């Protein structure tokens, strides 16, 4: 595939900062790193069923590659992919499950982290 045009540096920096904070997030009481199940998808071969139900699979490793390769052209584009990761979790897993509910929390963490980074960049 053709190399894409680099984003402006501050935009890439904010993308990387947002995703790093979402990844690093830990439940305040328990210390559990909610992102840990979302770093790396299972194989189409350990879990072929995942790929039958989920049209556009994505994990945090893929999101990080899509930042590096400039596939996202705005924070909106990054947000869409994080929220797609979480939607996919919600599609595949049962309401009430650890994976489903953790994805809902990470949606809120993404929003909060983005908001802090945006507010503190407005100078
Ligand atoms: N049940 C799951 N639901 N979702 C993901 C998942 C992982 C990364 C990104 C999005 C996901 O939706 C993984 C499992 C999973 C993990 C290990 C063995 C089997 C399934």
């Amino acid at each position: 595939a053709e190399k894409l045009s680099p984003n402006p540096p501050n935009l890439t920096k904010k993308m990387k900062k947002i995703v790093d904070a979402v990844i690093k997030y830990k439940d305040s009481s328990s210390g559990r790193q909610l992102s840990e199940v979302f770093i790396q998808l299972p194989s189409r071969k350990e879990l072929p069923e995942y790929y039958e139900l989920i049209r556009k699979p994505v994990d945090f490793k893929k999101i990080k590659e899509r930042i590096r390769n400039h596939k996202y052209r705005s924070l909106n584009d990054l947000e869409k992919d994080v929220m797609l990761l979480c939607q996919n979790a919600q599609t595949f897993n049962l309401e009430g499950s650890l994976i489903y509910e953790d994805s809902i929390v990470l949606q809120s963490v993404f929003t909060s982290v983005r908001q802090k980074i945006e507010k503190e960049d407005d100078s």
